[PDB]
DNA sequence: TTTCATTGCAATGAAA
DNA sequence: TTTCATTGCAATGAAA
């Protein structure tokens, strides 16, 4: 299908992404910040067991690495919405308070959609998978996001940290949005006729005709794969005249 | 003393007042009002006994009279501040809500005092006793303020009401202030040099010299007695250069 | 687990 | 006794 034509663009077949054109990110601290070390809260075995496979997988992917850092924040066991599956959720609030603020450049959905003309009725919606993880973290900034991990069988001494932009970090959405904007700048230039809306990891491609939407989508997927990002094939809405984007149902230029 | 020179002006020796020049007051109801009859709440014997002498005294003074009225509000036993003496307090709130509003013409103490020049350093302060009771209530408006009274030994069938402006009636302060202003208009004309401040029942006479304050005070007392009002001799502050008025301590034109 | 904020209302005070 | 309003905080929800 569209899946076979772009094996590298889909998370299903391209493997975990890595934005190769983006320099590892350095995270500036506020002028007065010093490391904060919050001890990990005791976790039930059920919670630890539920979370273990995820840490192992991230460790195998190299997204997490062992470390020793004066910084440390709590790992919280959080059951998926109503479900009984545990998911690791780092409380990075004390770290966020010590990181220098940046201007929020992500447009709110409402204003973003205003840039959608009635002429472009053919849409493609793509969701980038593990977007933040595609952006490398500079070695100097990695220690900042450390947390403790007590092994299952055996493995880690104590602390682990991220080598990619983390979930829970106040500036992750904005930094991802800006980096993807830089990586897709050229694409916008090569396709003056297409309408591309970016909302962090949620992308919408607007075209005038089914052919343009198809040709445009091929190029976009091709480009995304080459840059190192990965779109979810499962969720992909390709060349439809009716799509769901950012909580809206688009059709007939309405909404 | 000053007491003997004006027997009729002092509450101590002039008997209960009655503003003879003021026509009995008619109290206009709002366009949609109908009588409200709130049943009297059961009262302990202690409360009833504590309050009894006051009703009897008001009945003897003719300030209260028997009646039958479609209106009725509760009589509350209220102990004097921390003391164990009971005092009758009528809850006229439902009546107040049905009476047509009037413009509040009583000045707040702050603005009132601003009309006190530094030239007049000699002050006399008089407190009118049972001020509201000095103003008659027109027979047509009396029924409005009725309440129930269960006798001690014997006496009253059920309801009693006021023949004078009542405590607890939202418009009593303003109506008294305006009536006294009308009754003292002439006095202000005959004494252009004196400063007279009126705050409901609290009066302040300001003069330039001790003689003027003494002569002025004589005239004021004389006039008040003839009009039917009564000042408290016990509280009277006559021709002092330092007096307490409306919570302030006046001296050297300060405050 | 903590933190931060929205909500709701019990508790206490004033007054007629 | 009732009513009206100021205060305070317990309860519940969101989030990292």
């Amino acid at each position: 299908t569209w899946l076979s034509d772009f094996p590298q663009a889909w998370a299903e077949t391209g493997g975990m992404g890595l934005a190769v054109r983006q320099a590892p990110l350095i995270i500036p601290l506020k002028a007065t910040s010093t490391p904060v070390s919050i001890k990990q809260y005791p976790m039930s075995q059920e919670a630890r067991l539920g979370i273990k496979p995820h840490i192992q997988r991230l460790l195998d992917q190299g997204i997490l690495v062992p470390c020793q850092s004066p910084w440390n924040t709590p790992l919280l066991p959080v059951k998926k919405p109503g479900t009984n599956d545990y998911r690791p959720v780092q409380d990075l609030r004390e770290v966020n308070k010590r990181v220098e603020d940046i201007h929020p450049t992500v447009p709110n959905p409402y204003n973003l959609l205003s840039g959608l003309p009635p002429s472009h009725q053919w849409y493609t919606v793509l969701d980038l998978k593990d977007a933040f993880f595609c952006l490398r973290l500079h070695p100097t900034s990695q220690p900042l996001f450390a947390f403790e991990w007590r092994d299952p069988e055996m493995g880690i001494s104590g602390q682990l940290t991220w080598t990619r932009l983390p979930q829970g970090f106040k500036n992750s959405p904005t930094l991802f949005d800006e980096a993807l904007h830089r990586d897709l700048a050229d694409f916008r230039i090569q396709h003056p006729d297409l309408i591309l809306l970016q909302y962090v990891d949620d992308l919408l491609l607007a075209a005038t005709s089914e052919l343009d939407c198809q040709q445009g989508t091929r190029a976009l997927l091709q480009t995304l794969g080459n840059l190192g990002y990965r779109a979810s094939a499962k969720k992909a809405q390709i060349c439809q005249k009716q799509v769901k984007y950012l909580g809206y149902l688009l059709k007939e230029g309405q909404r």
